[PDB]
């Protein structure tokens, strides 16, 4: 035995959970149970002629590369029934024949050197199929001869012989090269996949392009937050690598791999609500049924326990109690459910482990400036908050996937809370796409995949505990334009919109909420103290709304209660909707059964043509219909200003002030002043202290934003950028934002 003997040991525990799994384990037992079921399943359906055209029948077609993907797929499941201890079909020698003749078949008809490196689609060829070849060589890596062996690692070279590519491409290329390098036994190429790590979109942080960023954010294909797809997908790969290579010859040295600790603590973390990945960070990814935000949950949470195996002091212990607590907050679906054998086994040691105590839940405001995102958690809650610019798309719709995806990102509020399936269960083919929460477009009217012509947005952090985003609207597709804003305080989210202007010829909308229901659709609600009538196939007028209430589908924990300063006219529905997931992923493999959902959509109608026109709500999670309409009797948020030159709210009981400042011309929003376009956020304590968050969202501004309060100050101490050059009668001080990437300064003034 040398050493690659014992990696590829190493990584065949890793798929099979190893000799030490126990069957008495409920969940592993039940693992085992599918994986037998499905590979006789398969293995019932294969052609074994020698005289066959084809594995499956429904998967023929050597040329199409998705189904020849997806037939090698279904071998790497068979192997694993033949190698998971606990599986009816251990050991069955039959099996394990029937899967190299497979291979075999496929090597000669359809997966060789003799197709094109870059055929469509060239991430099947090049790395799709081989991550899969790789994974069942080493399973039956005892029962294939030199011979064999050499068709299918001759093959996977050619296809992919060394990485050059970024993100997810290049890890993916790193553990293709890297797993074949251990079966074949090349020092050099296992050398060169060790390398791959430090590449572009991996350990060193970006600052343009794909990749980690030093504000948590992580993007993939130019210009599209991913932190949930490809982001997810880089995780995995990087942490299955690198605990592969760990105590080894090979293992990891670079000191950036110590980023990897902080992409699980700023990157993932804040985007993960008892076990969901927020869906406006998965890209095109929420069109796919098996890949709703929980399923991907609980892989980014399989991947912090692959990490806690060989990290370092003390990520190690962070990363098992961040795992435990997810684990124990998901009542929606079971962790085990849907991870590998090898991650249940990891995963009860640390749930079993009593030393082991949850990690608290996160708990503050996030303005992931790279990827035009931002977030704010909360107890009960989590508010994610989506937006695009000149720097980040639109929404991104390829290979037939995420065709309604339009509004996902401009202006799109998600709110989580105790209804842990909201944005599960089938919520993309059937909500309408064109009314995304949040949102202002033209009624029934889409846009394109693409940047947008405005540099201003993003926002201002306060400390990490409170914050306002904003975004500047104007559609290409069509004309629409309109100053966007939220303020994110402790239990209050509120979204201003001014200037909204059109000459599109199409009546406009801002989008308050559009939440599913329960099955029967018959959620309470109220407005101005009345209950409305829950019936399902009801449109119906809502004029001189003060407040309205929304039950949840839970008991407690899911209501949401919607405020409207100055009164609203709300148009309402609620409905049945039906769809299915061909609809928005036009693959073939895509489940086409109809499903049909409910919902409760509730929008104000600006009109055709709008000048000028405006809207502010607040969104108030968990308050019961009673605690909104004390609410509506005593207002804590107070709006400041609403015009198309600036947004501001004030937050009396914290003594919280946001502004974003929209032209470059010296305005005031209480007591704040700004000569240029920021977001800034400013909190005082009474006779104390003054608190001060200013920030640069077009990333554009090459030299400084003015800012002047209202108040005087005794002294004061200021983060690197700020030059303070007043303290009395009033505070006057410059921001160097040159190059600060959208980030916030922060300044505390003591107060006399």
């Amino acid at each position: 035995s040398d050493e690659f003997d014992a990696l590829r040991i190493k990584w065949a525990t890793l798929l099979t959970g190893g000799p030490a799994l126990d069957p008495a384990d409920s969940d592993i037992a039940a693992r085992t149970d599918k994986l037998a079921q499905d590979a006789n399943d398969y293995w019932e359906d294969m052609d074994l002629s020698s005289s066959r055209t084809y594995i499956w029948y429904a998967l023929r077609g050597n040329g199409t590369s998705d189904n020849v993907n997806a037939v090698y797929e279904r071998l790497r499941t068979m192997a694993l029934a033949a190698t998971t201890v606990g599986s009816s079909l251990y050991g069955n020698a039959d099996l394990k024949e029937d899967i190299l003749d497979a291979l075999d078949w496929l090597y000669v008809n359809s997966y060789n050197s003799t197709r094109s490196r870059s055929a469509y689609n060239w991430w099947h060829w090049q790395l799709g199929i081989p991550m899969s070849l790789n994974d069942i060589a080493v399973l039956l890596y005892d029962d294939i001869s030199a011979a064999r062996m050499a068709t299918y690692m001759d093959t996977i070279d050619y296809f992919t012989p060394s990485i050059g590519l970024t993100g997810a491409n290049r890890a993916w290329q790193a553990i293709v090269v890297g797993v074949r390098a251990v079966i074949v036994k090349d020092a050099v190429k296992l050398a060169a996949a060790r390398n791959g790590l430090s590449g572009t979109g991996i350990f060193p942080y970006a600052t343009g392009g794909d990749g980690f960023y030093a504000d948590g954010s992580f993007v993939q294909h130019t210009t599209f937050a991913y932190t949930g797809g490809y982001g997810s997908s880089v995780l995995e790969t990087t942490a299955n690598l690198m605990y592969l290579l760990s105590g080894s010859t090979w293992s990891v040295s670079d000191p950036n791999q110590s980023n990897v600790w902080q992409w699980i603590y700023e990157a993932y973390r804040p985007l993960l609500y008892k076990g969901a990945m927020m869906d406006m960070v998965r890209g095109r990814e929420i069109s796919r049924s098996y890949a709703q935000d929980h399923a991907v949950g609980h892989g980014i949470v399989a991947s912090i326990v692959r990490l806690a195996q060989f990290a370092p002091a003390p990520h190690a212990a962070a990363f098992k109690q961040i795992a435990k607590r997810v684990i124990q907050e998901d009542t929606f679906s079971s962790f085990y459910g849907d991870v590998s054998t090898d991650t249940i086994r990891l995963a009860k040691a640390i749930v079993d482990d009593p030393s082991i105590a949850p990690a608290a839940a996160p708990n503050l405001y996030k303005q992931y400036a790279a990827m035009d995102r931002a977030v704010l958690q909360r107890p009960g809650f989590a508010l994610g908050l989506a937006l695009y610019s000149t720097r980040i798309s639109s929404y991104e719709s390829i290979n037939s996937e995420n065709g309604r995806g339009w509004y996902t990102g401009a202006g799109a509020t998600y709110l989580y809370n105790q209804d842990l399936a909201q944005y599960s269960e089938d919520y993309w083919p059937t909500v309408d796409a064109y009314r995304i929460p949040g949102t202002t477009v033209a009624s029934g009217t889409p846009i394109a995949s693409g940047t947008g012509t405005s540099s201003w947005t993003g926002g201002v952090s306060l400390a990490g505990q409170y914050g306002a985003s904003g975004m500047d609207l104007s559609y290409g597709a069509y004309n629409l334009s309109a100053r966007k804003s939220w303020f994110m305080f402790d239990d209050e989210i509120v979204a201003l919109g001014s200037g909204i202007s059109s000459t599109a010829g199409i009546p406009i909308e801002t989008v308050v909420d559009n939440r599913k229901l329960n099955g029967a659709g018959d959620n309470a609600w109220t407005a101005n103290g009345a209950a409305l009538s829950t019936g399902l196939g009801v449109a119906q007028t809502l004029t001189g709304v003060n407040w309205v209430h929304l039950a949840g589908n839970t008991a407690d924990g899911s209501d949401i209660g919607y405020y409207f300063p100055g009164g609203a006219t709300l148009q309402t529905k609620r409905e049945a909707r039906t769809g299915t997931w061909k609809q928005i992923n036009n693959a073939p493999a895509t489940p086409s059964t109809a499903v049909t959902r409910n919902y409760e959509t509730m929008w104000i109608d600006h009109g055709t043509n709008p000048s000028g026109a405006s809207y502010g709500y607040v969104l108030l999670p968990n308050k019961t219909s009673a605690q909104v309409g004390a609410y509506a009797a005593d207002p804590a948020i107070e709006i400041v200003v609403n015009t198309s030159g600036v947004q501001s709210v004030k937050e009396k009981t914290l003594g919280l002030v946001g502004a974003n400042f929209w032209t470059d011309t010296t305005q005031t929003a209480d007591l704040i002043t700004s000569n240029k376009k920021a977001s800034v956020m400013t909190r005082e304590i009474a006779d104390e202290r003054l608190e001060a968050s200013v920030s640069d969202p077009t990333q554009a501004n090459n030299g400084t934003i003015a800012i002047e309060l209202a108040r005087s100050a005794e002294g004061y101490s200021a983060d690197p950028g700020i030059t303070v050059t007043q303290l009395a009668p009033t505070i006057k001080f410059t921001v160097n934002v040159n190059g600060a990437k959208g980030k916030s300064f922060h300044a505390s003034f003591q107060l006399g």
